[PDB]
């Protein structure tokens, strides 16, 4: 028994919630959160940047020094940073990005990193699909994804066809 509450029963291990995860990291303080990051961990918009500035900007702080010392990760990469205020840890995933020619097939290998770590809660990857095909995103995280995830979805369009599609 764990504390995330009001997430609907999705799969086995695959929990979803309409909300946005950042006010979900500010309540729960999961062990770990995922971040939707790029490979420069710039955290500019979205997940990451709102993350970021729920922490007053200490995840870039760390982010750009981990950035020095190793370098940028791989599309489907990962690596794990402090969790801030947020959470313990912050897994910050690479997902790819379709808006710069990157290829959707790393979308399984970015899922794959969850699979170090027994319980997350984390978005769906590869926002840049959300118009084309949204249900894609969501597919792959079943189907890769064994450890428990908690999945906080924003959009509510989104999280009703999401659902549906599934049920
Ligand atoms: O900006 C934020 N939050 C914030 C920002 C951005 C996201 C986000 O990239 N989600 C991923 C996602 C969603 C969804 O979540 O609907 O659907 C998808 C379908 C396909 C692929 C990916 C997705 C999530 C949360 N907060 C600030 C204003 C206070």
């Amino acid at each position: 028994v764990n504390s995330f509450s009001g997430y609907l029963k999705l799969t086995d291990n695959v929990y979803i919630k309409n909300a946005d995860i950042v006010e979900e990291a500010k309540k729960v303080k999961p062990t770990v959160v995922v971040n939707a990051a790029n490979v420069y961990l710039k955290h500019g918009g979205g997940v990451a940047g709102a993350l970021n500035k729920a922490t007053n900007n200490a995840m870039q702080v760390e982010s750009d020094d981990y950035i020095a010392t190793n370098g940028p990760l791989k599309v489907g990469g990962s690596c794990v940073l402090s969790g801030h205020n947020l959470a313990k840890h912050c897994l910050h995933v690479v997902g790819p990005n379709v808006n710069k020619g990157e290829d959707i097939q790393l979308l399984k290998s970015a899922y794959e990193n969850f699979n170090q770590h027994e319980v997350l809660l984390a978005p769906l990857l590869s926002a840049g699909i959300f118009g084309a095909d949204p249900i894609h995103s969501l597919r792959v995280c079943v189907d890769t994804v064994r450890t428990n995830v908690y999945l906080a979805v924003f959009d509510k369009n989104l999280y009703d066809k999401l659902v549906s599609s599934f049920l």
